[PDB]
C-alpha cells in the first residue's frame, strides 16, 4: 500500500520535476504581478499555487511525495 | 485601477502562457497518477491545481485575469 507508493515516488526522484501549465489566467495573473511588483519570484508563487492547490486535490499523496522528497536530505 | 490592469493583461494575452513549475511533491504525485491510473490528464490536473492555488492566493487578479480571458472569446 504506503510502501508501493513509495517505491514508485522513489522511481520519479531520478527525473527533473519540470511541471508545465498552459494557462491565460494563471500566466495573466504572473506576468501582471512580474511586471508590477519589483523583485517578484514568479516562479516560486507558481510553485506554490501548484503545491496548494494540488495538496488541497490529493493530500495523501502530496504528503506521501513530500515526506519522501523531503527525508532524501541525506 | 481595474482599467489599467486591463490594458496590461491584454498586452499578456499576446504571449504563450508557458508556466513552468520545479516541485519535486508535485512532480512525484503527478507521475504517481500518470502512471497508477490510466488516461490521466496529468498536465490539466497540474493546470486546474495552479489555477486553484493562485485564485486562492489572489482572488481579484484571478478573476480579473479569468474575465478577460474568457471575454475574449469573439
Amino acid at each position: 500500500e504506503e510502501e508501493k507508493i513509495k517505491n514508485d515516488m522513489l522511481k520519479y526522484i531520478e527525473k527533473d520535476p519540470k511541471i508545465g501549465v498552459w494557462s491565460y489566467p494563471a500566466f495573466l495573473v504572473l506576468q501582471y504581478l512580474y511586471h508590477t511588483v519589483p523583485g517578484f519570484k514568479m516562479s516560486r508563487t507558481a510553485k506554490e499555487a501548484l503545491e496548494k492547490g494540488l495538496k488541497e486535490m490529493y493530500p495523501t499523496l502530496f504528503t506521501i511525495a513530500e515526506k519522501i522528497a523531503k527525508e532524501r536530505f541525506k
